[PDB]
């Protein structure tokens, strides 16, 4: 029974943001087992979207374009179009391919992004356009069986990591020296490798299954 | 500087979603005030919204509207039409005024509610009419300064509770004898005091501030 992780990049705020990618990674909970960078980010997958197409159909709001037209230049490469772009009803189909073949109970496994409120309605709207594309009635949606996890199982990444440390506005967690390497600023997939591992080395600190590694003594990017 | 909860009864799924009433308590996050439930009811107000309203601007699912055909009519109660009903809008502003009223620091405080991805949205879209209100294009909404906390304030109460007393799957805490004395079912505000007092004690038993009390010693309203 794994869990999953999910982030996405977009060009607005709500539920109808226009998504630039998506990266997921199935991992596993028990505090005992501690997955290595390197096999989370080969597990993982990033789906990425022709932003294009999403034109007349989703949110590009202009304070999150003008964002990102200031962010750095590896930043906005990592979004820039490509040909292995999909559309989103594409994209919504390999999100779901991937959870069926990853070991995901729907009834038992949790789902985990950096902010519940960003990333999973996204989710939601987009496994909503499955049956948008059905000639499901808006006020008839009901995707209670297509989705990845349970809503009660979704899960907040700031709220664990602050509450396993006991430091309010902690949302980061330090790792062993060198835990990181191989690290690219700007890789969605990395991105969750790092979060999941920030993730089960506070469930283990918290447990005392290791002890919190020193500023001088722990990965420096994992230093917030 | 309180943090605060809020809490959305609706008829719907989405961000959209056709809202019936919203409770929010503004209350104290440090670990050593336990404020109790009839301090915490006291301090708490309730928006009840006119459902007729929103035909037509908001979203009214059919299985949310079946799930409530099934509830208990004491539930039932709660849902239908009162002199106290105030349009979305009204409501927004009233929330509005009880946050600014209420030791609410907008960098600071952190907003909590029982599963981060349904209510946050809500509210937030709830938010966005007021740019709306002012003739702002769907594309250009920036509610940043209207929100009562930013956005990675947000926090889920699921996944405090069960990262405080490390049991997967355990989304509420048990209380001490009489600590849910006066607790009225299906009473909103009721509710939101309940989730108060779970996360404090939750953060107490994590703490070693109070041991937890036994399955037998404590409050029968507060089992599972």
């Amino acid at each position: 029974m794994f869990d999953f992780i999910i982030d996405f990049e977009t060009m607005g705020s709500g539920e109808k943001a226009a998504v630039i990618d998506l990266a997921v990674i199935a991992f596993d909970p028990n505090p005992e087992v501690v997955e290595t960078f390197d096999e989370l980010v080969s597990r993982g997958i990033k789906i990425k979207f022709d932003l294009k197409s999403q034109k007349g159909h989703r949110l590009f709001t202009k304070s999150t374009i003008e964002w990102w037209k200031n962010q750095s230049p590896e930043a906005r490469k990592n979004i820039a179009p490509s040909d292995e772009d999909v559309a989103t009803i594409a994209g919504i189909a390999k999100f779901n391919d991937y959870i069926n073949a990853h070991n995901i109970d729907p009834w038992k496994s949790q789902g985990w992004c950096r902010g519940m409120s960003f990333d999973f309605p996204i989710l939601v709207d987009l496994i909503r356009d499955i049956q948008r594309l059905n000639g499901v009635s808006e006020n008839e949606l009901d995707t209670f069986k297509l989705e990845p996890c349970k809503f009660w199982n979704q899960r907040d990444i700031r709220t664990r990591i602050e509450a396993l440390l006991l430091v309010r506005d902690m949302t980061t967690c330090p790792l062993p020296k060198g835990t990181l390497d191989g690290f690219v600023a700007h890789d969605s997939i990395h991105d969750c490798a790092k979060d999941i591992l920030m993730m089960k080395y506070a469930l283990r600190y918290a447990m005392g299954l290791e002890d919190a590694p020193s500023e001088e003594e722990c990965d420096p990017l994992s230093l917030p």
